[PDB]
């Protein structure tokens, strides 16, 4: 730590949990708008027609990312809002929505970081096969440029796509997530058409202007096993390759991990030209991390024979995931040497806790010891010498939490969804005092 | 200095000293309002009733926090307005207020440290033998765990006393502060009831709710020696056992100081079990330093063979007290050694001078170079490694110095108390400053 | 990097440069007012009648910087604008306005710091010879004890005069700035009775009260040559005399540089007391530095043998000015083991740029970069130990660049001249994140 060194301090959303205002303004609908819809897609049948209102509501949570402290604000732009036919005409109503949102962020002395894809895919571009199409990694190129010629005299720093494991394999091999297909070989050509667009995109946004910075977020989960047998071990490389080195080798290997493409059997739909775009260099990577999974082998299990285990007597939170901190300090040290991006921002961590209104408040003390813990076990690695340069906490405010819908809480403040009330959380209390003391 | 290392800047008053309304609001007497009643124990017949009527201005003092950039409030919560009779009856006004405080407190960014006896015992529980009597300890225990019912929901950082120092042997030996007793026999007995109430209530806040931490507050006065005999250095070591080890021994290292327990000849009412109970571990030492003190061994001195001097040809404030900001550091590296506390909060240190309003403003050039000198002197001790955590300035206001009155002003914003005017002195702009640049 | 270690962010300005008013309020004129009506002395016939209007519009310019987040604000007090007869009688319509100015920086939690004199003397006191005739020493003495009656029981850190080198040489002896004067011995007259000046002013503002500290501010041009022959390493010391030595040795060496002296072949105007007075202890220097001169030897050029050279190929701004930042730590350090001073303030550093409103906005990129280049070459300095304690940027806001007039804009907020409005740049969003996250 020496003279100079700068940190960032964030909080982190997404259009479609948070927005609202589903089929107002001009919006067309997104694959997520069409997929829960179907019954028994999300949990109690919710959907994001309403989620937060922050398309109305905008001005109140800015004021409270004033109020938290934050010099920063990871948020998405919603494709279907803006452009509603996926390739085609801009919504001027949807662009107006952004420039207010990012004036009134500016005004208020705070830097929006934009995603540009955060899930929600315009249904029109779905119909026409959505990320299965290659043709989808070029219109999500041009939406991007379209993006950065209207936005970036204000907003330098730019993230591309947002967790491509949960669009690819969620959303094509295990339909959990929208568009909820299930086929090994769409999520194959998924996962290339997502991390194409993303380095279409990064030349894209470059061209706009040098000044730019772009990354992309990956989402990693690091993976253990309880066994000791040399088939356990193999169960953790396969866990490994599935949900991390399948999109970290190609940004920064410029290639696909070979041992999971000869486990999948498949060919990955490569053209001339596209692991060079894919392998652009970046500014920084976004990282996001969460949990780490405990598996063993099951030679009967597909994709992949590895199944997940629910080890027993662990600390998990409200959705059941482990909560191990030191994890964390290993994946930071192991990115960096791996993958040695030039800087980290940790775009999302954070815990989801049954949370109760007393008194008009809510006192989450749980939520403030993961966050406790986990923002001492990111600087153990900067300590080290990983180059983490902020943190975001997912999230500002309760909201839509895909498949599991409401029920699940990430929030530093609590939404009442009955009136739309935020009540800032103890968590929120205690986040607002890191980013002044650090 | 590493990353994610934090400091907390505060501000520090105490109920008595600030709020007035001392007949209002359903509060029932202390023995400080008792005590300021009779001729002679408080200079110029000065008393409480009124002070800086915080009770009835305290948005605005919450407001000149903000102003001042505080992360944290120091304050104490008056048990005979929350429970008039010392045990019983919650008193519904009187926390509804200490609610409003936190509550403003909160909405405002800053974090509220209570302390919950800063030395107004009320009048009801020392008519039935005040801390002479054991059963005090266990009333403040109950009392203790009764706010942090009502308020741990918000406030994560207990301070159970402040300066047992004071109320026992200032308020029960030489009679000079509330009660005004005068008898060693009831000196001891006082501090061991302190003591035991301390650990019985840090027992039962953290009872109350796992994630609570609990500090005790001592001031410390070091003690040194004009002299070069043999019996100035044991004037030394008794007046450093009388003032600090005396209270400090029993939270570290669970028994009283054997040299001061011989040479005083009296026993200590330890019950079975007290030992335990008065060292409970605790999250962190809350440290006031003001001044060293100078001694010469004396033969016909009591308690204790030993009298304080006038040292020649020093620095010394309003008070009458030396500045010697060296003594802070070595202050606090002796406690680090010593006793160990995890962590080390200064919750009182300050000045007091003779303050001129000139245009509606006060320059307090004395006061500031004191707090410049002595923020230098901790910050020496941090580098050298004691985990200092954070600084309370005494005080945010000029108020009620005990028996001085309201003569000695240690604000570093000034109190006109004619009109109730606050008007920030050159050191709020100074320690504005700092807490900002630091 | 240590814990305790302070560093302040300011912004600077001038009086002449944005107030206005300039015959308003009982303003007298200055030698600028009297320039600046000459034909050819501007670029577009521009002067400071009207300027930024700071005049009447210094809350929102003070709103501004608390928005930045800056701790201190750096301006000068117009000596015409108080003393309008340059000796004799305050104007308490002037003395008011700074009041009013100080007093808002302080409800802001602003610390102001005055400069004296920023080149704009009273055309009074040019009438009897201005910085050519001795007494203007004194009569600069009296006016600097007089602002520090009025306005030190507020103001603590001072600075006597700005840039002596810009009033000596450019508006003595080559005539592009005011006076407009073109004589050698009139410019080493000047030069003396500035730094003369300096030192009775600094020895008037310590009698007035021990606590204020004072500084003076130097430019420093360091000086380079592309040629490798002895003359042309020559002109380097002989630019570096004439530039920074000239200056320099004075205040810190208390004797002006031999070599130039004697090149010069006239006599400084030195009396007994002078050079004594003129090296009298500072509490710290105030830096000015924007770019370095590139030399080589002329035998015809005057007074000294060398000519500026515009080397090719190197990154400029819009007044032509190379751009090099390593040029500044290296500048950091030489000045720290030349000269030694106890601390380093930068009270200027900056850029100017052709700027253009599109939408209302103001992108800056150029701007930026030359901010974050200096300011990381600033805390390269300050991590090799150079006692650098904080940095102003020239300019808050664009205002009248002297000869240049208005259309040299160096803000890091743009002025629209017909409206008054004032419009944030990038390089204004970029300093306050840099100011909130190191």
């Amino acid at each position: 730590k020496k003279w100079g060194d700068m940190f960032t301090w964030g909080v982190s959303t997404s259009s479609y949990q948070i927005e609202g205002a589903a089929n107002q303004g001009g919006r067309g609908p997104s694959i997520w708008d069409t997929f829960s819809k179907i019954p028994g897609a999300v949990a109690n049948g919710d959907n994001g027609d309403v989620a937060c209102d922050h398309y109305h509501r905008y001005n109140e949570d800015l004021d409270l990312m004033k109020w938290l402290g934050v010099g920063a604000y990871h948020f998405s732009i919603a494709w279907p809002r803006v452009i509603p036919s996926g390739y085609g005409a801009l919504n001027k109503e949807g662009m107006d929505f952004y420039d207010r949102l990012i004036d009134g962020a500016l005004e208020r002395g705070i830097t929006p970081w934009p995603t540009l894809y955060h899930w929600d895919l315009p249904q029109s571009l779905q119909d026409k096969g959505g990320w299965n199409n290659r043709d989808c990694a070029y219109w999500f190129a041009e939406y991007s440029q379209k993006m950065a010629e209207a936005f970036s005299d204000r907003l330098k720093n730019w993230i591309t796509i947002n967790e491509p494991f949960c669009s690819a394999w969620l959303g094509h091999l295990y339909g959990v997530m929208a568009p909820g297909i299930k086929d090994l070989k769409t999520g194959i050509n998924a996962s290339h058409h997502l991390l194409l667009g993303h380095g279409l995109a990064t030349k894209a946004i470059r061209e706009v202007s040098s000044e730019l910075k772009v990354g992309i977020t990956l989402n990693f989960t690091p993976a253990i096993t309880l066994g000791e047998s040399s088939e356990d071990k193999l169960a953790v490389e396969l866990a490994d390759g599935f949900d991390n080195r399948w999109f970290g080798d190609p940004v920064f290997k410029a290639k696909y991990p070979e041992d999971i493409v000869k486990a999948f059997g498949k060919e990955v739909p490569i053209h001339p030209g596209d692991m060079e775009i894919i392998s652009t260099p970046l500014d920084y990577l976004g990282l996001n991390y969460y949990f780490r999974q405990t598996v063993e082998y099951d030679a009967t299990a597909k994709p992949l024979p590895y199944k997940q285990v629910t080890a027993p007597n662990v600390e998990r939170t409200g959705m059941g995931w482990e909560v191990h901190a030191q994890s964390f300090t290993e994946l930071l040290e192991r990115v960096s040497k791996e993958y040695k991006p030039k800087e980290i921002f940790i775009t999302e961590n954070g815990s989801a806790w049954d949370d109760e209104v007393v008194d008009g408040k809510v006192d989450d003390p749980n939520r403030v010891s993961y966050l406790e813990r986990h923002l001492d076990a990111m600087f153990a690695a900067k300590n080290k010498g990983v180059p983490i340069s902020g943190y975001f906490a997912w999230s500002l405010i309760d909201n839509f939490e895909w498949a599991y819908g409401y029920a699940k809480r990430f929030g530093i403040i609590y939404v009442d969804y009955q009136t739309q009330k935020r009540i800032p959380k103890s968590s929120a209390y205690y986040y607002q005092k890191r980013i002044k003391e650090s």
